[PDB]
């Protein structure tokens, strides 16, 4: 047999052999893609007639065979097996396809669990739980023949106007990086032939667009770029061995990321050693012409993207077909095509596809992971305020009010299939409506818990109709407590208030929801405000008028149960904010790791009309119990520039309810050669404490973790003092101390540690 | 006599000779300063006792001998002459001082005219008038013995939250650069011995702080930095030969500007060839320690600032005295001190100070320039909206309402002396009294009106609303005059240190407007403010809106002249007005992906378009544009195109139009602005008059930075858009650059030349 077909040969040998056998047309085909829906008949069965035209010379990827066809898992598996058999048996060289799907909050197709949104995952501060989640998603994906998931999003978000805030892990490069590495490790596992390629996106800067506007310029200078935006991707590449990266739609300072070789090749491949594939964001190659106006036709767009380092044009071949013409016309060298093809073929061999590209359809039934979803939902909800009203007693009569108390659709995030696919909106409309039925409501959770309540919708999520207010106020007046549940509808269409393409300039709760809360509060009845939202909203006008506030980031299918569990104290809330909540849009940005001159206006401190401090800081989240921190140890007190310090604190649950605390480590530095954050998150640990239990939390902090870029753009650790601040939020610091680095400034070269190790031991 | 004393020797010879004669202590003293107020007794007279301690080894500069002492001009001149006599006659080498003052809106001291703020100067679009203004300031300053004025501000402002917006020339690097060069040329003149050193500030980026917050980081990437922020300074250095630069208090991406040699030396001196002095912003050296926490003590702060390229520590020696210790301890080389001292001494020789450092006290009386101030005020006011109510008839009974109608203090900007000094009580109060009020101008114009204050600028007291509503109901038209109080203290709403997050009119002024409008009477809203405010909630509720950037002493007359049509408004916005703070930033020169959210265009809750765009400004007449010519249609990469348009005043009132040229480019190797201002001309047209406006656009003017950070002109097509604002484009065409991509090296043209000529009969 040909060497490439022989599994006893090393993958490099099989790649070289296969590349040597391919025509230019076959090479270019491996750099493109076809939609799943382009390969089916009207009953969702594989169409050989359509394949003969689209797959005749092979293909790089199939885009969303499940997510784009509305097929159930076993039908999707059957379609993928038929695609693979056509490629294996009816093309000259028999190269199988790689299949991708969206999977941010679980496989995005019919039959897959809807996990809480990414911003909720981050709010758990529980990286191991997120690894458990993506290990389950891995199995769901492999069952249907999918090899690559387009997640996680490692964009660092400090601008809550942006509609994709909900898909991020928030404002902190450290927390984003740490959640990202766990996410990747769960999806990929150790041997990718048994796992799913993760795709970190959107490389890089995409969350910092001008004015918070989707695709607008992301104009970020170099040190901030390296330390804030690139850092999580760097960790994913070097520590988690991530196998795919997708580029950003935006320009950085005049250069679209899809046309930037300095970014997609020089940083990602040359400096960091990435060995996987770069896939385009959808249509990102074509819109170098149509949107950014830097390519005069599809062939120039193709050339810019290939030279930049995009290996696969998604979601369908459009410009990359012209790479054949560019070679034949002597505009680009076939060697450059070979380099991209080599990367794609290597990964296909690594995924085991030339040994076995099929799946057992009989096993393609995806299992529910409601259990994991509920654990994430229960740990992600944040208690922002509580004057003591929560937890509620079960004998109190409740007035349950607001659009998000009644409508299950609004629990869903923008990459949860039954929200996402609405962007296409009769057969599909009916299928969505049917599937929606199976997801539990907030109403259902209250009824299941046996609470006596009346429900009034109050108002819609959008619009200005206040005609439902009277009914809501009337039920409030006759109740013991009003629970007002307000917030977003997430997705990609005009009727949505958050999600990709739905950016919110002024951060007011949508519609007349704010006025609804305030009218209810005017009754004088105690008010629990529950925000079911995808972004921070300005709560300046309601915070002081309500008794408690729960932030529930778009929780997906487990949301109702977790909310009711928390309200009644069956679960003690333990989520912590992974992004600052501004007092108002005009305060943007607010974030915890400002420099000494950031987060204030000099010399009066505040704006004329507003504090410079967020309403709720990074790391904030209350509990139904109290935690007492004591006995800070920092050893040794002097370390050399590649040494390690060990920081320990004792934490005791001194209250009356069991509860988890997220202990946070912040590090500050002054008198470096550049300015540094007054405090920045550099470690954390979720610790479970029974009432009256005490434990020790231990952080092992290598100096590599503290490295920063100097005046000459070198990554350094300089001698001097580092401040250690340990506490329950970035403001609620409980114990502070310091240690010194002693010795000559160190340039940190090659591989280095990214993370503090965090453990618990007996006190 | 020693060579340095000999005026027949070349300045370089005198500098070298003097430097060779100085001790280290004398050298370091030339790099420092002392406040004017530190050298006076209780009677405002020079104190020899105080001088013996502070001036014994000479001094670089005296800070604000007029502005910090509350002396009248002739007393300030006498003080400065006595300081100079002490230096010349009682120090070993007899080196005189350079004196600086603030002068953005005129010499900032008793006796000086209060001109309209910088943002109003820009709204004139009349660079020659600004040159005329600073030529007058030059004379005022030289009369009192001042040699350097700390102006103009060339910070480009796209964030109206920032309290120093009023001190800028707005959002456009082109307009800011063009106004800046005229400003500098007027102050300095050709031979600086007869002029005043201009000080471009705050180098660079200071107007783009995080969140619009004063001194917060200005994190700007390189192409944007070079094209938007550095460009006006580059033009001032290379075209206007500016002789001083002041640094920014902010960091750029981890590096404070006062400690950044790459900025204050490598760009400014090495790349651009600047030969003057860099002066620190006030205390900017000291706060490398106290604020930015990158210097461990004052001697490290001194070393960082000297290595970066600051020549003079202002406003008083504090860290730079330790340069002596740093040399004596072998930490820095004396050669580095010598380099800075050379720059200071050169400029002192060029200013003529070793030949004559004194002024004639009998001539130190500063003349009023109310005439120039009134021309600027009349050309700077912008008519943002007019449903036809304006101009008003003089027979209509007016209800004049609002805090800014009655309070003269609120006409003043943050660097106007009688506002600034609020950060002697009888002297201030007396001088305030001499400035005409908006009330006074209505009375002088003979209008019948009643006045109701309505509310304060700040706070939430609505108890004055009833009286205002009552006078509105009894009038024909309500003229509601609202806006800022500008300055540096907590009671101020705009000005340095007074940043406004949410862009609502201060206090309950917006509610005042809306309550008055509920009467159903016509409303003319007059904004006397230092920054764009969100007008989303009032625009559709009022009949006309005038923006009056803080106009200084000529404000009342100009406003009333415009309201009644004695002057036809002709100002144009130099900065976009956002619909709301959440839309920030909005600016006219966005890339194809800027100024919109893809793919629905708008935000969920807000348009992505500003409420009023850059270049906007209405008139009481109509201008008709015709006959676009662009020649030649193909030009090589260092060629020139000539663009002509005819503009005719087709209405019934004489008026000025500001014709604007925008250039767009696509299919460059980097993304480019869909449109950006590249030329303009204020043209006067009598009713039924037609003229041709001519723009001569060298391709150098269109250069931009490519992927490799080279300044280039690339072949391709450029779109030409000529019109009455950045949105009100009246004629469009294009021309092509043909030939090989060009790297633009060395000196190049910065500006389009703009002229008028006769239109065809
Ligand atoms: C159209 O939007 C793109 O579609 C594919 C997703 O993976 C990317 O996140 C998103 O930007
Ligand atoms: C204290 O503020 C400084 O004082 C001196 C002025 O020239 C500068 O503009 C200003 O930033």
């Amino acid at each position: 047999m040909e060497l490439y077909r022989d599994p006893s040969q090393p993958i490099e040998v099989r790649v070289r052999d296969l590349l040597s056998r391919m025509t230019l047309e076959e090479k270019v085909a491996q750099l493109g893609s076809v939609w799943g829906y382009e390969l089916i008949d009207e009953r969702g069965k594989f169409s050989r007639e359509k394949a003969k035209e689209l797959l005749k010379n092979g293909i790089g990827q199939i885009t969303r065979p499940g997510g784009s066809t509305n097929l159930e898992p076993q039908e999707a598996a059957e379609l993928v097996n038929e695609i693979q058999r056509f490629l294996v048996e009816e093309t000259r060289l028999g190269i199988p396809a790689m299949i991708h799907e969206e999977c941010l909050t679980g496989y995005m197709g019919l039959g897959g669990t809807n996990f809480p949104q990414a911003i909720a995952m981050a709010s758990t501060w529980d990286p191991d739980l997120i690894e458990k989640m993506t290990t389950a998603v891995r199995e769901d994906m492999r069952k249907i023949g999918a090899h690559q998931g387009l997640a996680p999003v490692l964009d660092v978000a400090r601008d809550p106007r942006w509609g994709r805030t909900e898909e991020t892990f928030g404002e902190s490069p450290y927390l984003v990086a740490r959640m990202g590495v766990s996410y990747v490790k769960g999806l990929q596992g150790e041997d990718i032939k048994k796992g799913v390629v993760a795709t970190v996106k959107h490389f890089a800067g995409y969350s910092a667009s001008e004015g918070g506007k989707n695709w607008a310029p992301t104009n970020i200078p170099e040190r901030e770029f390296k330390e804030v935006f690139l850092f999580p991707f760097e960790a994913a590449v070097k520590e988690a061995n991530v196998l795919s990266v997708m580029n950003s739609y935006s320009e950085i300072d005049g250069v679209p990321c899809a046309a930037n070789r300095k970014l997609l090749t020089d940083i990602l491949r040359k400096d960091w050693g990435f060995e996987g594939i770069v896939v385009s964001d959808y249509f990102a190659v074509k819109v170098l012409e149509d949107y950014h106006r830097i390519a005069r036709d599809k062939s120039e767009a193709a050339r810019l993207a290939l030279e930049a380092g995009i290996d696969v044009e998604l979601p369908k071949t459009e410009c990359y077909q012209y790479l054949k013409d560019l070679v034949e016309k002597g505009i680009i060298s076939e060697a450059l095509i070979d380099e991209a093809v080599t990367r794609v073929l290597r990964l296909k061999f690594m995924l085991g596809l030339f040994e076995n590209p099929y799946v057992e359809v009989e096993k393609a039934k995806i299992e529910s992971h409601r259990d994991i979803a509920l654990e994430i939902a229960r740990k992600s909800i944040i208690l922002l305020k509580n004057d003591g009203i929560l937890p509620l007693q079960k004998n109190k009569k409740v007035a349950l009010i607001g659009p998000n108390a009644g409508e299950v659709r609004n629990l869903l995030g923008d990459y949860m299939y039954l929200a996402h696919i609405r962007a296409l909106l009769e057969r599909l409309k009916k299928s969505i409506e049917e599937h929606m039925k199976s997801i539990p409501s907030v109403l259902d959770a209250f009824k299941e818990e046996g609470i006596e309540f009346e429900y009034a919708k109050g108002c819609e999520v959008t619009g200005e109709d206040r005609s439902g207010f009277e009914e809501a106020i009337e039920i409030a007046k006759k109740s013991d407590v009003a629970i007002v549940v307000v917030g977003d509808k997430s997705g990609l269409t005009l009727d949505c208030t958050t999600g990709e393409s739905r950016d919110m300039a002024n951060l007011k709760l949508p519609g007349v929801q704010e006025e609804l809360v305030l009218e209810v509060a005017k009754t004088g009845k105690p008010v629990v405000l529950v925000l079911i939202t995808g972004r921070p909203y300005s709560l300046k006008n309601v915070v002081d008028k309500v008794n408690a506030i729960l932030q529930v980031w778009l929780p997906g299918e487990a949301g109702g149960r977790a909310i009711v569990d928390i309200i009644y104290g069956k679960v003690n809330p333990s989520g912590k904010l992974p992004i600052s909540f501004p007092r108002s849009a005009g305060q943007i940005p607010v974030f915890h790791y400002v420099k000494p001159s950031g987060g204030r206006s000099h010399w009066h401190g505040d704006y004329v009309d507003e504090s410079t401090k967020p309403l709720f800081p990074f790391g904030h989240g209350l509990s139904y119990t109290k935690f007492e921190y004591s006995n800070l140890r920092i050893e040794p007190k002097e370390v050399p520039p590649a040494g390690e310090v060990v920081i320990k604190v004792d934490v005791e649950n001194i209250g009356d309810r069991d509860g988890d605390e997220v202990v946070q480590l912040y590090i500050g530095r002054e008198f470096a050669s550049v300015t540094r954050p007054v405090k920045e998150l550099k470690g954390f640990k979720r610790v479970s404490l029974k009432a009256k239990e005490k434990k020790t939390v231990v952080f092992r902090l290598h100096m590599d973790v503290l490295a920063y870029y100097n005046r000459d753009m070198k990554l350094v650790v300089e001698p001097g003092e580092f401040k250690v601040m340990v506490g329950s939020s970035s403001e609620d610091i409980r114990l502070t101390g310091s240690f010194s680095v002693v010795g000559e400034k160190r340039e940190v070269v090659g591989m280095r540690k990214f993370f503090t190790e965090a453990c618990e031991e007996a006190a």
